[PDB]
């Protein structure tokens, strides 16, 4: 316990399938949208994953994923909408939640989390077929170890992507390309070129299901600003 | 062995509230089928033929007869992921296709792209507890070379210009009823400043006393394209 | 002088043509609220959204005063059918209605809207909203609980604003930086009042940092019970 915490390195930021990202800030571990056990393309394993924090963009099954079991096993704090925190706390018995809402910023030991708007939906559907409403869907702006990371969440194209990116210039943007349920290739590449203009773009939310199969090279070819890193599950952003 | 019917003026009609009907590649599509409980609606649940039902949002005056119409016709119901789950799991609808805002899907009639809207989306059970059915939406269709923008139930928003610049619009269906949506002034502003379609059709008025409007005031206020004030049963003229 | 007062969190009160209006009546459960449920007089209750800290004492206040509750379709249906409130008027975003007090127009917001029943299952109550009032020749924009959005400029350009009530608490809404940007860049009202801070430890802020950051019009840091000075 007398050992000094591990010193600085290249910021750790990895993609794990669908909308799942993992990052470390000040030796704390953060995961977004942990769809691990039910995504066969996800390289993570809920028995071995180490996390201090879980952040949810919205409540759909392919983002909510293993949050309850993961939080209960790790003691991780779950960060989400006010509705998401009350649902996790009062319906699922998750002990450590932090409710926020759009535009809200919070400072944690790992860095900062700010929720931003998205155009999508947010619910988890129960056995009777009734969606449970879990707030407006959101994107995330992280400030971690000097890096600004914008995870758009599941979203359609919107011009305030430019307002988010102007007010919070972006090192890394994770942007969905799968179409049907989100932007496709054309809208995502327009989002990056016209509005966000990050240093690095990573396409997300494709191939997990047949309906959202896409060739991410068509995204790369359409992006004219910064660098595109087409990450396979398990791969880290190179800064 | 007969070849399917060949090409004609694109078939596109208005049926009261926000109900529109269109044909693409000999497939029949209805939006927001509020038929049996809208006495101003010219259609009849027992006779209307549809291959697809598209829902902009869950409110009773749009959801309407979707369950009984889908059951009779075998039509595919296209809507939000929440609307697809609810219809399929709670109501037993056989054929659903879930989507979400910004998603585009290709069907045998043409394409459906859902876009954003500012409103609400639920269906209220008897006990006063809404069933959440996603964010409200508009629709961009591409059918037989025509781009149709149905704005859904919505307030005015500047990204109407983004939608229209990215998908230049042949016909825009825009609500004018006020109280629950844009009224005359906001809808005409939407058309003049943001959407700039070839043809505008005002919708979502007169169905209930609270949303009675003179659509001529909308026509008078619009300075771009053509305005066609359609009565229930009337077709857009191209 | 038009009567317009702040009462803690996002609660405002105004009078138009002798009719009394309250927004987001979080009275009994806000120890900083100067009002008392048993003695507030109102003809109208307007709700930006369903959260406990806005919904507040709406059912009790409505049942006691006979006030008409103005909100989203979903809020009017829930209050009427679930809570048995006698007098509701359902509206939705972009809609305007004319009352004897003046007009109410709901506008967009970025937040959430529900009231949580037992077991952490929310009752959906629509999209969250702001309000544009026109009352005794004054345009009042209550942004509701919201994040920053550029259509704040569209709302303000189409409805030039005398008074803007804008949240600064952060975590659940805009903080100081985003609110002052909203006022300076988008809304540019005659008078800005910060709201939705200090009620709970998480949303404690110094409203003086908001006043210092605002370069347009006049900032009035109202304490609960104080009136806007025209
Ligand atoms: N609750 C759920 N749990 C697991 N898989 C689901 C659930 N809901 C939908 N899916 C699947 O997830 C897929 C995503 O979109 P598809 O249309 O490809 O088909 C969907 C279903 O097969
Ligand atoms: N769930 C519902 N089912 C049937 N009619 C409804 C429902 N909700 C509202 N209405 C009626 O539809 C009308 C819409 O406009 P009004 O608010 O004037 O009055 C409303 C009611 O008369
Ligand atoms: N439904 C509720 N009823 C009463 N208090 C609540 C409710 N929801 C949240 N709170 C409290 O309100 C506080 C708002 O700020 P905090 O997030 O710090 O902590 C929150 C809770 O302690
Ligand atoms: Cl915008
Ligand atoms: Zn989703
Ligand atoms: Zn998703
Ligand atoms: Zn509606
Ligand atoms: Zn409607
Ligand atoms: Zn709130
Ligand atoms: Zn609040």
């Amino acid at each position: 316990s007398g050992l000094v915490p591990r010193g600085s390195h290249m910021m750790k930021l990895s993609f794990h399938g669908q909308s799942t990202i993992y990052l470390e800030g000040n030796n704390k571990k953060v995961i977004v949208d942990p769809f691990i056990s039910n995504n066969p393309k996800c390289d993570l394993n809920i028995e071995t994953v180490q996390v201090d924090y879980i952040v949810l963009t919205h409540g759909h099954f392919d983002h909510f994923g293993d949050v309850v079991e993961l939080a209960k096993k790790t003691g991780a704090t779950v960060i989400g909408s006010a509705e998401m925190a009350d649902y996790l706390s009062s319906y699922h018995g998750v002990e450590n939640v932090h409710g926020m809402n759009i535009g809200g910023k919070a400072n944690f030991d790992f860095g900062s989390v700010k929720f931003v708007q998205a155009f999508h939906s947010s619910s988890f559907t129960h056995e009777n077929g009734i969606p449970v409403y879990l707030g407006m869907p959101m994107g995330i702006v992280f400030e971690v170890e000097g890096k600004t990371i914008y995870h758009t969440g599941d979203t359609g194209l919107f011009s305030d992507m430019s307002l988010i990116a102007k007010r919070h210039p972006v090192d890394v943007c994770f942007v969905p390309i799968g179409d049907n349920f989100t932007m496709g290739i054309d809208d995502a590449s327009y989002a990056i070129n016209e509005f966000i203009k990050p240093k690095i773009s990573v396409p997300i939310h494709y191939d997990t299901f047949p309906l959202i199969e896409q060739d991410p090279q068509q995204f790369k070819d359409a992006v004219n600003v910064g660098d595109v890193q087409i990450l396979k599950p398990g791969e880290s952003v190179q800064f």
